[PDB]
Order: C-alpha cells, then sequence, then structure tokens
C-alpha cells in the first residue's frame, strides 16, 4: 500500500532513514553525488517531488532543491543510485512510496524500472544503495518536512 | 521483488489462486465478465501478457485469447475488476506481478494505477475482488501453463 503522507508537490522535505539516522544528499560536485550523511542541514539535503501522472500515476521524481537534478536508481551500470538534470526523463528517475507491512510511519524509496529499494545502513560497504530482495529495517525512510 | 518466473509474451497461461484454487474468467456476456471458477477449463480462463515497456516496464496487460479484452483494476465504479477493448490503452490496465515475501512460487496481481491487488476466497461475499490494504495469503496467485 503507498504511504499515505506523501508530501505535496513543492513541498521542500529531507529524507532521513529510520534506523540509521542519517538522510540522502544529492549534489553537483565530487562523486559519488548521490550518498548518505550524518551531521548538520545542508540545502543538497533538500528535496520535492515531482508527481507522476497517467502512466506514471503513484510514482514520483525526486527533485534536489538547490541543484535541480532528480534522483535515479538502477542495475545496469555504476553509480547504482545518482542523479541527472530534468524533471524526470527516464524511467528509471520514478519511485514509488510504499508504506512499510510493520511500521505505518516509515516507507520503502522503490524503483519500478529497477525492482529496487534504496537502504541506510552502517554495516558493511556499500553502505548507502539499492537493493533487490527480502525487506529488510534499513530499507525503512521518513519524509522529514522542513 | 517481481516474479521471477513470469510467462514470456504471448505466451498462453491460466491464473489460478494458490489457497482456493479457483481460476480467474473474463468473458463478454453475463455479468461479472470477470470472475473466479472452481471447475474444468474453458477458453474464457486462457490469457497471455502484453509486455510493458518505457514507462510500463515491469507491467503487463492481461489479455483474453478468445474475445482479446485486456483486465483491469480500479477502486472507483463497479465493476471493479473488468475487462475492455484493446492492448492496454488505460493506466489501470497494467499489473506487476509482486513475488510473495514467504511463498518464492506465488505472487500478487498488482494495479500500480488502483493501488490493488486481486483477491479470491470462499469465506463471503465478494468472494473475487481488489483490494487495497494489508497482505493475506488470499491475495495469491499461480501462472498455470497451458
Amino acid at each position: 500500500v503507498n504511504f499515505p503522507n506523501i508530501p505535496a508537490e513543492g513541498v521542500q522535505f529531507r529524507l532521513r532513514a529510520r534506523d540509521t539516522g542519517y538522510v540522502i544528499y544529492s549534489r553537483t560536485e565530487n562523486p559519488p553525488l548521490v550518498w548518505q550523511y550524518n551531521g548538520p542541514p545542508y540545502d543538497d539535503q533538500l528535496f520535492t517531488l515531482i508527481y507522476g501522472t497517467g502512466p506514471r500515476k503513484n510514482l514520483y521524481a525526486i527533485k534536489s532543491v538547490p541543484n535541480g537534478r532528480v534522483l535515479f536508481s538502477r542495475t545496469s551500470a555504476s553509480p547504482y543510485v545518482g542523479n541527472i538534470a530534468g524533471d524526470g526523463t527516464y524511467n528509471d528517475n520514478w519511485f514509488q512510496f510504499i508504506q512499510d507491512d510493520n511500521d505505518p510511519n516509515s516507507f520503502r524509496i522503490y524503483n519500478l524500472a529497477s525492482d529496487t529499494v534504496l537502504y541506510s545502513r552502517t554495516t558493511a560497504d556499500p553502505k548507502f544503495g539499492n537493493f533487490t530482495g527480502a525487506k529488510y529495517d534499513d530499507q525503512l525512510w521518513h519524509f522529514e518536512l522542513v
């Protein structure tokens, strides 16, 4: 079931992992351009959503406030999770926010094109990335309204 | 995770519920035109898949062999589950097959447009339909090869 509290189009937020408490950033300098961070608020941690319509109904593009690039999640080449300019030109720029089966307050950031979810962990490298498989708690996220 | 053994494009199959053992049919006369059946093979139980591409990658239209109509699953009006002419003109004509978390051999028939899955039960009316909510075993299906 879709997460029932998805921010309105244009509303700004951070994406913070439930368990690690790390946030996603999306920048233009110093690859990897998309990763996780444990520290103070910076603008490259700020996103809004582009609402999908038509074939993209119930999907969203995740767009950087400062640089305007949207996130992508793919399995075909490195980097697997990255950014690209536009408003969701490519199918792997589109995400579904799927409510957790157990914790109604969190969701997975799911990619239809690549059948992956994003994760954040403190354990094995790579500690941030995408994943196709069983549901684990390190795949759970919050919208943190700013 | 997408179901890993989805029939090749154009290959014919039935959809049988894991628990009830009932099959979906899709006909043109005598409503409800899409429902479940507990008996021997008839041609209206035969379907093929149109493979989605682009925005519909990992989605599929479910097309009836004898009558050519595709299935839809919606929450907006009755019938909630039905059929319609064409090859998937509308976003609610497209389905994802999502493998169960515990049983690798069954899946849910999921509609991205409507956030629903199809179900089959023997308990209360309506015994066949769609549903938005938690996961139950009566939502689990098999591809039956012919």
